[PDB]
């Protein structure tokens, strides 16, 4: 008859680089 | 007579893309 | 009869946080 299950598979690969961050806010008013 | 263990499952699922960046620093005083 | 396939593998890690947004601009000169 067939076996008992395998292993676990491989872990997931990481996922791809956030979005770089937005420009901070403009400087306050002169 | 029992065959042996099965296989590897399948992988795992690639992560999620990373959270965006943080904002920049505020600009110079005008 | 190798039994079946084990698991699924652990979800992948989340990616590496974006990089920091640039500096804002100047503000106002008024």
């Amino acid at each position: 008859p067939p076996g008992p299950p395998g292993p676990p598979g491989f872990p997931g690969m990481k996922g791809h680089r956030g979005f770089d961050g937005p420009p901070g806010p403009p400087g306050p008013p002169g």
